[PDB]
């Protein structure tokens, strides 16, 4: 199969192709054009122009129907969804079915209906001339938005940016991950055929450095670079929009810390580590790689969790009681394996997992690696530190409640924590003082898409979800009239 | 006069030191101690562990109390801060009685108002097993606030930004322009009478590149980084965090167009243009330095605002009837004059000024030029296109609506823009299409502290003003509860 | 037996029954059964109960999705709700397709919307022993509302309480108007085929005092009652509640007027006093019964308004380029001419209309009345002060602003007046002024949903519209945690 | 010791005076003049003219720093308003230095700085024509504001409307209790020396039937009453102002319910319990009457508590380490004692308290009763669902949570709930299920002046507190401009 580019309304193909590896397997699934500068200015200029044409003139009740509409379209063709975000990136199909696509229809009703119900402010005032003035703001559209979306959650996240993006009149140039290029190309189809007008959606595939998404980043005719992936590569794309000042947001990496008090509800902590450390192959910025447990219960813990590690079905997207599919490609289980490694070498007891499961089939030739649970490790050891991206957690006892918090808090991240406990104290007192965005008591990742949704320190920049997307993809401007 | 650094609760001297020139007469005023990167590293140290002391245990109450306090020490001390941005800058000193100095004190008083009155979010949500979930907000300080100023309003500029790091709770570092360094060090003075604790605020003085400025902007123990200055200047400091992925706030240069409509109060939009070219001697970021005016009646606006722009008075900032002082400096001067020649090379007629008046007194040392106005040039010269930051204004014909528009919204900046029309269509009709983050009409720089306030594209990068500020100097927090 | 209550899920019949008349020719269209005290009883509980099964259990995207279905079920029976609306009321087809039908669809649509994005608040403070407390808010149902609404925009009304009261959860009581019972009943049977849960949404006809009006008002077991109608029916129904303290939302009459100064676009003022004065046959609680005209251009606008209104075609609803329908009754018809003959009485010039045309057919048995204007009435005059709800105005002359300003406000009512300028600071200046709810500057009834929408003095009590009915139909509660 | 009506910038005596009444020892304490209808009409005529006065040209910011003028006259005169309080009501001293005057304080204090925070909103529309519209709301008074307050925290409560009244533009008439006039005239002296213009606030003493309340309560010259005080009374006024369909706000009874979990922290739960019955001898709205205790703690709760009642201090308001002081009244207490006679009847086990303390000195002649615990009754007795109003409460066991949450909603009240539970799902499922408009967790009475304030069912009509205060008092009127 091959994946074009998708242009002022036109697919199109390029001057070079990459393939497209499914990693259950290690076979070819597609040829993906590579965009180059050329074609990307070609997109931008598009969206530019886009935004003097006729979806720059509908009202906001045309705007929200026809991104409704786009949804409407996915849905038609949600089966479609599910093997094209499977094939790519060796999902369960039964997480793709109830958790990537569906989510990836209601970013764009949501952010519709956001759009269609906010409104702006008046402010009244007095003057020397006794007469008065009024200052009233506007919402327009920020201009084009360059959307570079990871490989994780393919559908899910390039959703999230381009459906706020279009839902405040926006146009977007989106380059999705070179891992995972197909939900991508099936929704610039979608957009297509729901009559979205030429220019306002703009898909271009490639790499980083010296692709597609640096061209994108380089260029003068956006006003904005929304952007999800690893800390550094935000570094970078902040230094390449630096001459144009441009609107940045970004979400960065975690290493985020779970926590268990002697009063949780053990059963279902270990049960919520288990999701939060092995979902998706631990393969989410929000996974918990770092586990804290009271001492009172520490062992109790790591023998249920080695347990319900050990049930889980790390095999086909489609086999019956599946849990865990492989990572996403070669080259990211290159990169786990060698952090399991050096845990080992850094004094890790090794509780359950360590390295890849055994097929004697073609998956053999995929790359999948097992759920791994280490423990012995001290606070500055790297494999504690820095973030894997795999199905991987360390455990540690705690002692104190003070104590816990500053070990949660000793890091450069700052994007997610999860804390058990039953106690009505303790977990408003502790969540308030952990050094994340998102602070979950007894769950993880449970999500209503109007909340800010973002980290601090490293792991970001900005904030997203509710109105603080509305805030970021639009331009408020100030009207003064004196009377 | 000697003017020392205010670090962890004690005014200090550095190594080193520079002079502070007063621009009406050239003469020295005081000198000031330049932080080295070693003291610059004690702010922010201090800045940190002040975070962990008495000012991160204050109530929200508390706090705001003692932020009228420094703003009634500010009051008590009126004159002396009057004096003190008078003989930095040589502004007129009915303008900083009037403007600059309650201005900063209303600052202070708007932003711990605003502190306490100020709330956030509850989200109720249904779960699969029926129990439901809260997610709410907390408003945290983001951290350590570095705050660089420039010399156009100092103490005003100053107080924008620090007023608010500290009604959000932050502990601030700050770096006043090396050219108008008093008033901050005044205010330092007034913070520590105020019982301020130690560390809160600290106040280093120097220059940007390879000094105070750029060290503050490396130090990895700052959260954010809030800037108003020179638009090249942001691109350094987005370059400059960018490792650290540091919140940064802008407010940047401008090339501000005024429009006026043929159905305009043409005497009002006179006075207008006049205020809005020449105030503070053209040294605003708000200032208009182009204008356009509808053709059938250009050549009486241009007769009448030469005539209005010849009887303002040059002069000493107490001297009787005076409206204008001089440039910041002898470096700003030769900036400007250097532009001055550009325009007649660029085929400029000179309507009126275009050089230095001559005063035979010690002004003549200072660094005073003439108003000027500019009439002939294409919208293509860079007189037209650059902005200048003196008292000079371009006016240039126009005919039609769209056309005015579009020469408005054809430049890189997007800072403000002054409308003059008596037309109700037109006035709502044309503000919204100004691709500008604040829009005058029949009016300039009347002030809402509730508003949004700061441009679009090279002119800002986020925005700042009423709840705008406190979603920038606050760390917002999501917190969510299983049921 | 045509037209049936709906209570607890089934459509059932009583022991009387009244006659629905159209009103175009005078002809028995419908009996309509008449709910007594018992059934009324049975619709409260049933509301009650219902608010304990399945529709309580609903999350709030579910209960929205439910309400777009009763959308859907509405806009697939289009037609059919037509013809309904036009048959009780004689409204012309074409308005019926455009304002009536859209609107009501349009009423649930917008609801459910605001439901699935309203969120509550979140505060934090500190207390005496330094742990703090959270303060948050959230919405619940009210309980049962009781909806008693009028005739004159029927579906349009009707829908704007009920759309509402069940987007927030809440269960219904409704009692339409004697007069025009048959889409509302249509409605009941669109809620039916949509699965809205029995005793949800009950449907109980009848008339006012001694009959299912009054008894829904007197019912112990009602949380609020939302009314639409005269101003003494508002105050009766407050008595009726008061021993229940019971919420209550009222819109009522008005006495509106327009006002035109010298400045205004002639021909758009005058076409905007026409479709303000008769559309609806005069029958919208929104409509201009006085209007005020600068006597530079008194004479010019009557005459030109003259003109206007005897090309009115007033007639048949699907006849050609029909504008009027009849009045809603006979007994409306003769509290009209009653007025008709007063204003020549109490002085009146008759610059057109008033009496009843003359159409020698089956028309000559309904209830038209002429599109009428007066001239030179004074100030006090009984039929310059009190609703008529026909298609009249009195058009007067005024000289200055405060003058026409204090005339405008002279009036126990305020709900709408609507201003014709040119003029930027004149239309703020006066809109501001004016003591109504509602201001249309060179236009009338432009509708935002989103705006609260209702007047003051005895045209209102309280207010709906936007978040102000998300506040009106929903309980808020503050829970208090001691951490 | 006199006390006279201010009317129009004037203190009046009248035809009449009554006995205000020391409860401690049945002295006379003063005179208190009581209005009559002519000259509540006096007062209603100049707070109408008031409106078009001084004080409605002043700028927000100026109404506001005038309103912290009122509020500093307070806190100069802090002793004598101290003193003013205790002496009306027998409250002990620390609770008036502590509660009373410091809220009074701060709630105008809390309203001026809302006023100067608050804005409106700014909806943007697209038209047929695709020029647009804009609708805006402004605030602006309501008009003459009546005010009628109860006895049991007179200037808390009463400032709680006069200040928000105020703050949004109003003029007020306000009529305090004839139990607790003092703090209220010394008010208007307050009032009076800080400059507030005359006409403006208005007081006016007497009873309500037949008297000044009543007069107030029908004055067509009134744009609303905001109360506070019996249900009863609510419909009587409700009644009052139908004719003039005037808003209204009122805060009514309860029958408050306190629920201990087996969970709960005992010793905590006791002391908040015997906090909540009897604070202020049980004579707050907020005070919990029904107590309802886990049957596994029963026992244990209610020894726990009858020790902690027998310990409470009940006498002179400065007594040492006193708790109680006297009801209001001897009128008051022959009704408390009525419900203690009456529970006796109705099978109650005395637990302790029961009658009057023996002082043998002057406090034998005021108007104290015991605290009191009863036990053994049913959920259908009189003295468990009427509201006593005196320092009782009873206790009954419980055995599940759904059973309880029944139990405390089975009531025609709904002010407000505490509940006493350490475990964190426990106390969020329980509280969004009690319907109340007021639940605390593990404290009572915790107060945060930005929350929604007020209850339910017979227990309120509308909601005060932050925004919904600013609501209330203001006319919000919407504004649109066609483009
Ligand atoms: N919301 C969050 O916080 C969040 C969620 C999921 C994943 N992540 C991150 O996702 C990452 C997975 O992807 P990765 O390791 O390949 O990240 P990456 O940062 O290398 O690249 C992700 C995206 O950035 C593009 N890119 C890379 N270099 C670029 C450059 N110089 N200019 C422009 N674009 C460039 C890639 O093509 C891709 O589309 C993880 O490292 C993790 O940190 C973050
Ligand atoms: N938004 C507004 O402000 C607005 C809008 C449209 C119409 N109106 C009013 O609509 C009215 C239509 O005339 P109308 O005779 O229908 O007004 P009405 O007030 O007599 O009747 C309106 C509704 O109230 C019911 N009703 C009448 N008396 C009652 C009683 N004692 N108890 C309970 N219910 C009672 C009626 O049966 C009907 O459904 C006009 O007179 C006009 O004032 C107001
Ligand atoms: O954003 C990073 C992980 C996100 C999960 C989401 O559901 C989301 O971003 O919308
Ligand atoms: O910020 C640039 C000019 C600012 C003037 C202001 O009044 C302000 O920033 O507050
Ligand atoms: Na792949
Ligand atoms: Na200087
Ligand atoms: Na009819
Ligand atoms: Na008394």
């Amino acid at each position: 199969s091959q994946l074009l580019n998708y242009i002022d309304g036109n697919f199109v193909t390029s001057a070079s192709s990459f393939a497209n590896i499914n990693p259950v397997n290690g076979k070819l699934i597609s040829d993906v054009f590579e965009a180059d500068a050329k074609q990307v200015n070609e997109a931008v200029v598009a969206a530019q122009n886009a935004l003097k044409g006729p979806w720059g003139k509908l009202s906001v009740q045309d705007r929200a129907a026809l991104i409704h509409k786009i949804a409407d379209g996915i849905q038609a063709r949600f089966e479609e969804f599910v093997a094209a975000e499977v094939a790519d990136t060796g999902r369960p199909v039964h997480q793709a079915r109830t958790l990537d696509i569906p989510r990836a229809i209601a970013n764009f009703r949501t952010f519709a209906d956001l759009a269609k119900t906010s409104h702006t402010d008046l402010f009244e005032m007095s003057t020397s001339d006794g007469s008065g003035a009024l200052n009233y703001t506007v919402r327009k559209p920020l201009g084009v938005i360059g959307v570079i979306s990871p490989w994780n959650l393919p559908l899910l996240l390039f959703t999230w940016k381009v459906a706020p993006a279009l839902a405040c009149g926006n146009t977007v140039v989106a380059k999705p991950s070179e891992e995972s290029p197909s939900s991508a190309t099936l929704l610039a189809e979608v957009m297509h055929d729901a009559g979205v007008p030429p220019g306002v959606f703009n898909l271009i595939h490639g790499f980083g450095k010296d692709s597609a998404g640096e061209f994108l980043t380089q260029h003068p005719g956006i006003s904005a670079l929304t952007f999800t992936g690893e800390s550094k590569t935000g570094s970078t794309i902040m230094k390449a929009v630096a001459d144009g000042v441009k609107e940045v947001s970004f979400e960065l990496g975690g290493k985020n810390a779970a926590v268990v008090f002697a009063d949780a509800d053990l059963d279902a902590a270990i049960e919520g580590v288990l999701r939060s450390s092995f979902t998706n192959s631990g393969q989410v910025c929000l996974c918990s790689e770092r586990v804290y447990v009271h001492r009172s219960i520490f062992d109790e813990f790591v023998s249920g969790l080695k347990v319900e590690a050990e049930r889980l079905v790390v095999g086909y997207p489609d086999q019956d009681g599946v849990n865990m599919g492989p990572l996403i490609s070669h080259g990211h289980r290159d990169k786990v394996l060698s952090y399991y490694r050096l845990a080992v070498d850094e004094g890790a007891t090794v509780v359950t997992g360590g390295g890849v499961p055994k097929f004697n089939d073609e998956r053999d030739q995929g790359a999948y690696v097992q759920p791994t649970i280490w423990t012995g490790l001290s606070d500055k050891a790297r494999c504690v530190t820095e973030e894997i991206f795999g199905p991987v957690c360390h455990i540690s006892p705690f002692d104190d409640e003070d104590e816990v918090i500053n070990r949660v808090n000793d890091s450069n991240y700052g994007l997610a924590c999860a804390i058990w406990t039953t106690n009505l104290s303790r977990a408003h007192r502790v969540s308030r003082q952990i050094h994340v965005g998102l602070v979950w008591v007894n769950t993880w990742y449970l999500r209503d898409l109007r909340t800010p949704f973002g980290g601090v320190k490293l792991s970001g920049l900005g904030r997203e979800g509710g109105r603080f997307s509305m805030d970021f993809y639009s331009d408020i401007a100030n009207i003064c009239i004196k009377i």
